[PDB]
Parts: C-alpha cells; sequence; structure tokens
RNA sequence: AGCUUUGCGCAGUGGCAGUAUCGUAGCCAAUGAGGUUUAUCCGAGGCGCGAUUUGCUAAUUGAAAACUUCCCAAUAGCCGUGACGACUAGUCGGCAUUGGCAAUUUUUGACAGUCUCGAGACUGG
C-alpha cells in the first residue's frame, strides 16, 4: 500500500490486463493441478512404497523408484547406487535424494554425509517393501527417528 | 615323502618410532565408516577425549645421593765424641748419639754421539 502510494508505473490496457489475467488464472491452474498431482502421488506412492515414502518424501520416493525402474529393481541396487539416482557445474554425485528436503534441512558442508544416510535407510526401507511387510509403515517410522536422530547428533 | 599358500603364536637379523604407536569405558560404523579420481563407482574403521613399563650404567650438584672418620706420642753406613769392656799413652770389639759426609784413591758420575769387520777407529771445532 505504501509503495502503491507512489507508484511511478503507469496503467495497462484492458488486452493486457486480460492477458495478464488469464495468464495467472492459468498459473493457479497450474498451482493446483500440481497439488493435485502431489496428493495422488503421495497418496499411491503410500500404497505402493509406505517406508520409503515416509523417509525421503513420497514424491522423491516415486522419483528414485521410477528412475531405478520400480521396487523390485530398487530393491537389488545397493546403497551406493540409490544415493546417485538420478544424477546427470551443478554439485557432483548428488541423486534425486540429495535434493531432497530432508537432506537440505541442514547446513551446505552437512549434507553429503547426509545423502549417505538418507541412500543407505531408504534402501533397507525399499528391500522392506519389495517384500510386502510393514504394510503399516513402522519400519519407515523407526529408521525415519533413526535418521533424524543421527541429524540432531551431528547438529548443534 | 617333499615342496608350498594363508592366518596366528614364539624367537632372531635389520629397519622405523610424535603426520609414529595405541587406549577409548563417549558416540557412530558393513542394517555402511569415509569418499573432489572412474560415482548406477569405491568399501574400513571414523570423530572427539586421553596417552605414550622395566633393569643397568655414567655424570652433576649437594656436607650427606642412603645396603647394616680424623688427630697425638712412641717402636718397627762411615768419620768424632762418652762410657763399658778387652789387650799392651797406644790398639781392638760392641753399644750409644749432642757435628760433618758433591773438589784427584772410591758413594754424587769422563760421559755421550758416530763408523767398521766377539774386536777396534772418529768426534765433542
Amino acid at each position: 500500500s505504501v509503495t502503491a502510494s507512489t507508484t511511478q508505473g503507469q496503467q495497462l490496457s484492458e488486452e493486457e490486463l486480460e492477458r495478464l489475467e488469464e495468464a495467472c488464472d492459468m498459473a493457479l491452474e497450474l498451482n493446483a493441478s500440481k497439488h493435485r498431482i502431489y496428493e495422488y502421488v503421495e497418496s499411491r506412492m503410500s500404497f505402493i512404497a509406505p517406508n520409503l515414502s515416509i523417509i525421503i518424501g513420497a514424491s522423491t520416493a516415486a522419483k528414485i523408484m521410477g528412475v531405478a525402474g520400480g521396487l523390485t529393481n530398487l530393491s537389488k541396487m545397493p546403497a551406493c547406487n540409490i544415493m546417485l539416482l538420478g544424477a546427470q557445474s551443478v554439485l557432483p554425485h548428488t541423486g534425486y535424494i540429495y535434493h531432497s528436503d530432508i537432506v537440505q534441512s541442514l547446513p551446505p558442508d552437512l549434507r553429503r554425509k547426509a545423502a549417505r544416510l538418507v541412500a543407505a535407510k531408504c534402501t533397507l526401507a525399499a528391500r522392506v517393501d519389495s517384500f510386502h511387510e510393514s504394510t503399516e509403515g513402522k519400519v519407515g517410522y523407526e529408521l525415519k527417528d533413526e535418521i533424524e536422530r543421527k541429524f540432531d547428533k551431528w547438529q548443534e
């Protein structure tokens, strides 16, 4: 309001205002579509791979389940490849679980090691939901408590 | 029967030893430590804290450097002299101590160097 009192800006057209209006309307369409996709992918990924979704987050769980080629290919991958799963001058030897929110929830030098912590345990989680045990996700909850317990252990 | 591999133990030669060798009871660690190289790859301990027995010998200071001393008194050659003694003023033997013992015959150095085949020669300017 303070800088709308002094804008130094000229008015738009009617075509310019309606062009910006439909641009903002399709932008809200893209935002609501993104959140609809997010809700569906978290629901169906908590059904398909509950423990991996609990550890990493179900969108990144779906990304590393897809680029590996499903759960039954994600299990028989080691922990040192699921770290680099989704890789490609921005950061090297990084996968989809380096740019996760739970691996960016810490200082920038605390990052790489944390990737190896989230890659290993979720690999266990991936193996745990390659067979259909722990459908409620208790292995994911226990391992995720272990993850952020180690994160709080490293932090001050 | 011989050869031989791997791990461990013992001893020995040699090498290394504070960017070395360990402890860790605190935490983490193959359910993955730690990764800038080659990363759909590698794979072992890591971070902190804390350390780096025993016998022998030398040397120094110190009065004393840790295994059951100093001090006084006396005892442990010959020419003269004094007595005692012996033998005829003289001689001899032993004992004793109240002066002396580097000037040719002795005990305060004619010795030292050299040369020749047990024996001699040369020099000491």
